[PDB]
């Protein structure tokens, strides 16, 4: 079900992510570094456990999970978070839900590229990955 996402992939186009960071209340320096960055993720399973890893110059993370079995998440910008990951339509839809507010990040393959949206407020971003061999 979610086999394809699996793997190591490369940002190669990003579209509105410093609205995106702005709407979550990420300051002006975080957002200028970030917007420079080109994060590596890396997607792995083992059994019914998923791993994905975002590597950069300026910030690592790792989450863990089951797919449809909340978890807790510290984001990037250092957000305590109650996730839950799923399968919808063949995407992979990470909800992220903390202080009454919602963000949404839902990656979809098309043509063998990994497309991830971010939606939050009524920012929406749009970033491409492309596959590492
Ligand atoms: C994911 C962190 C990777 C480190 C890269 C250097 C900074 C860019 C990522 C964000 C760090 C700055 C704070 C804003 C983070 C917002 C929420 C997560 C968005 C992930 C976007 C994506 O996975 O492409």
């Amino acid at each position: 079900m979610v086999d394809a996402f699996l793997g190591t992939w490369k940002l190669v186009d990003s579209k509105n992510f410093d609205d995106y960071m702005k709407s979550l209340g990420v300051g002006f320096a975080t957002r200028q570094v970030a917007s420079m960055t080109k994060p590596t993720t890396i997607i792995e399973k083992n059994g019914d456990i998923l791993t994905l890893k975002t590597h950069s110059t300026f910030k690592n993370t790792e989450i863990s999970f089951k797919l449809g079995v909340e978890f807790d998440e510290t984001t990037a910008d250092d957000r305590k978070v109650k996730s839950i990951v799923t399968l919808d339509g063949g995407k992979l839809v990470h909800l992220q839900k903390w202080d009454g507010q919602e963000t949404t990040l839902v990656r979809e393959l098309i043509d063998g590229k990994l497309i991830l949206t971010l939606t939050h407020g009524t920012a929406v971003c749009t970033r491409t990955y492309e596959k590492e061999a």
